[PDB]
């Protein structure tokens, strides 16, 4: 519950996040419209 | 061809990758059908 949070790789963890962040943005809207858009 | 490598946030890196991972296997497979699936 309680750890350390010291910094590491900041141009990873920045790049890395705003991918992940894409990913879950996606999906959250896929299940929410609970449609897929055509061309 | 020749560069550093040093240790960055292993936890971090590893679950992020992942994420990421996946991210790109998604859109790599509705892309590579290019073809919406009927009823």
């Amino acid at each position: 519950m309680k750890k350390d949070e010291t910094p590491f790789g900041v141009s990873v963890a920045v790049g890395l996040a705003v991918f992940a962040c894409l990913f879950l943005s996606t999906l959250l809207l896929v299940l929410n419209k609970a449609g897929r858009r055509n061309k």
